[PDB]
């Protein structure tokens, strides 16, 4: 027998003579109270020969954990816990510690414009506690557990889309110029649209120019963030050409909130954070006094202008469905065949250049809806429009995931068919646990079929991914063309 | 040279080249384009080091570090050397100290919100460190520390605050000589930290004659007088959390568990057992929202239980009961008839070198006085220890989450007898096994205690940096063996 928890091999060849056990005694001739001499686990945690159980290396750690001082050796449990918890169990507990930690974020962001929500904050609480040691070893209270998050997220999204709604209007479509003009600059990158705001109260007369970066583009579709004349544009694309962008510009850099990177020295110093954003070496700012920051700008060797191109970014609700009824034409006439949900986070992995090749297949009768810092992959193509429609539509940011469940359920009410019969596709791109707990948004929604990318999460052992599968039909990115093929065809 | 990733540890071998890059093979490392980046996880030439000790050792649980929640990791399975986004190992670790610390804040606030007691600045700062440890927003170590400490600040907070919410609904405790033993009658043994569960099923069981009794953490009840006034509550069964396995055996009684350690059952209990709160098993009924018919069903069908010779144990010292006993104490000291007070307690664990506190307490000195709490207690409350001049040598403060009161207590030591907190002749000794233990570890840290004696052993999750942190910045002292540890902290 070789142990689940440490893999020590009970040997009935030795035997263990300093205990009493002489040598050719077997297993089940082992005291009833006996534990194991590495875990102090029973008799039970002892499997029948497995094979091989660790000795990993080019993967397949069989799980994770070390928060007790129970754990193997005073490193980490790794096959089976020594409090008895299970693989599958402790990914699935880790799984519900990313999407908690997503509503945690937008949770913060919300809170930043005075918003706040009660039963949230409890079940964050809850969450965590049922994510300890030795309290929860239910796999299906998991899963109960995460579509409750999702939930939860709902909840969180919409709440942050009222705050920013009330503080800032609702977003309507604008152009965004991309690219420079002349005076010194200040790059804001992140989410926090707080942030953004104070920075371009305290700009106003001070005549240096603020651009957005990665996730504050959509900031350009609030009326009271556009209002500020110095919000002069759009400046880099998403967040990972972050190192060169910052590079090439002569600029202040600010980062607001996540997907900020280990800064090079052509800009380190000149390159602050703020809110959550913590880098070492970087300059942090002191809540919202942004005085540093503006003494740089002012410091530095101004921009200068350049051939700008545009972006179209900040279709709100109330836009869209003031296009419902020609849609609803288009839709019964045919001239549109499908809308796509084509978005989310991204990463500078390969596998995603999968969605630049996508919408670039898509057929010309479809529109797409994108999202969070995945739409650079794709924003920039002139799509044109379908009767007036544009075939590209930015609701905005990741936590904008909210408005489009929104349009679903407008949509299944325009054409009078269940969310789950409408000519929709939904395409995931998701890097980070914001993305985590948009999906399990999703999936309390019973969004059945939708297709994620660029690869399946490292959490989810072969359970859990089967689990997603076969009861909520979740399909892996393939090939765009065929993926296409498979979605649009009722034939 | 041949050159080693420290992310993926993928070999660049000059021999071969990179074929699928467009490196023919033969050419150095340095003469490779900027833009070159690993093949396998992506990450540029600046992570690549020459293969210099290209040793390798024993892998499994010797692992650097573990994290596996964004797309971007290693192999799509778990980054474990560095981060695809560049985190560090130490960085790791610490994000997850403070998540670990951030659960038991957690697990605390649950427990007080179950009386209607919130904190909103402490959810606040929930969210704001599960922020901090997302993929891209926090690489400085030493904000990390501070975020720690910070964290065991706001653990203080939150353990005052439940603290009062257990006065307010059910008084301050005081001592309570508690009957360790069973009495005839049917049973229903309650485990875990929920005092309002417990109050709960009290009053659902007055009248109806069964008996219950506290297990492992819910001893402290019988100090409570809103808790001992139930008659119903007869007394102790069984110890600490780690004897469930045989105490539920032995006793035909009804198991209810309203907090973490509860272990996975063996058949002879598990159609007896049941959960609420956030405890969750499989296979075992679980009580919605308290209402507790079903359990107090079960031990009315049981064959009831049988008197047995019982033993005592003495608990609940709330701080008033300590403190109109402050002036003999000064007597005491002032005149050297008590030498040294030793904080020794905390949660336990089934480990064999946590025997090192039955044998300290075992050999201490008759002229000093031990003040306990958690878990850790059951180890030496069953000893005989007496008194010094009225005083007991032996004093059960009550739950971990009574840690607070100790803190208090030693803030009225240093105002006793007019000495700063850190020459009192107090010496510290935690035994620590979940994250409760972690919050309330770095509770002790942000109050500068230094000194500070931990077992069983150190945490899983620290590595040497940080471990050096805590040994040379606040003098943490691991446990050793017992006699050399009192000498050297009794002079
Ligand atoms: S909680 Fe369980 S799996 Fe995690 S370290 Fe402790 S014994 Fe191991
Ligand atoms: S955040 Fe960094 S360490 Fe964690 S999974 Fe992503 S790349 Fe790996
Ligand atoms: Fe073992
Ligand atoms: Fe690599």
């Amino acid at each position: 027998y070789r142990c689940k928890v440490c893999d020590y091999i009970y040997d009935p060849e030795v035997g263990d003579p300093t205990s009493g056990i002489k040598p050719g005694t077997p297993f089940q001739e082992l005291p009833e109270d006996w534990l194991c001499p590495v875990c102090n686990v029973g008799k039970d945690q002892f499997e029948p020969l497995r094979g091989e159980v660790r000795r990993v290396r080019p993967e397949d750690i069989d799980m994770f954990c070390y928060q007790c001082s129970q754990t193997v050796r005073g490193r980490a449990c790794t096959v089976k816990g020594v409090c008895g918890k299970e693989a599958t169990v402790a990914r699935l507990q880790d799984n519900l510690l990313f999407a908690i930690k997503g509503i945690s974020a937008y949770l913060y962001h919300a809170r930043e414009l005075g918003y706040t929500d009660e039963v949230v904050d409890a079940f964050l609480e809850r969450g965590f506690y049922s994510t300890l040691t030795n309290v929860n070893f239910d796999a299906e209270e998991f899963v109960s557990l995460a579509l409750e998050a999702g939930e939860m997220n709902l909840r969180t999204m919409k709440l942050l889309k009222k705050a920013h709604m009330d503080t800032y209007g609702e977003p309507e479509p604008a152009e965004v110029r991309v690219g420079a003009l002349d005076g010194p600059a200040i790059i804001a990158t992140g989410h926090s649209l707080k942030a953004l705001e104070e920075l371009l109260k305290q700009t106003e007369g001070s005549g240096v120019n603020v651009y957005t970066h990665s996730e504050l583009l959509p900031a350009h579709g609030y009326p009271g963030l556009r209002k500020y004349p110095h919000l002069a544009g759009q400046l880099g694309g998403p967040w990972f050409d972050q190192r060169e962008t910052f590079s090439r510009y002569s600029a202040a850099v600010l980062g607001t909130s996540n997907c900020v990177l280990l800064p090079r020295d052509s800009y380190r110093d000149r390159m602050f954070t703020c809110g959550v954003a913590r880098l070492p070496g970087v300059e942090h700012v002191d809540g919202y006094d942004f005085s540093p920051v503006i003494e740089k700008a002012l410091e530095l060797p101004p921009l200068k202008e350049e051939d700008s191109a545009t972006l179209t970014t900040g279709f709100g609700l109330s836009t869209i469905l003031s296009l419902a009824d020609k849609i609803k034409e288009l839709v019964e006439e045919g001239k549109i065949r499908r809308f796509f949900l084509v978005g989310g986070c991204d990463s500078p992995l390969p596998q995603a250049k999968y969605y630049t090749e996508f919408v670039r297949k898509l057929p010309e009768d479809t529109v797409v809806l994108t999202l969070a810092c995945g739409k650079y992959r794709f924003n920039s193509m002139d799509l044109g429009d379908i009767d007036g429609i544009p075939r590209l539509i930015d609701l905005g940011q990741c936590n904008d995931s909210i408005v489009a469940v929104e349009l679903v359920e407008a949509l299944s009410n325009l054409f009078s068919m269940d969310v789950n019969e409408l000519p929709l596709s939904i395409v995931l791109s998701w890097m980070e646990q914001k993305a985590a707990a948009i999906l399990w948004s999703l999936l309390s929604l019973n969004l059945r079929g939708m297709y994620i990318g660029p690869i399946l999460p490292g959490w989810a052992n072969d359970d859990i991914i089967n689990v997603l599968v076969d009861k909520y039909e979740l399909t892996p990115i393939g090939d765009p063309e065929e993926d296409i093929k498979k979605m649009m065809e009722v034939d």
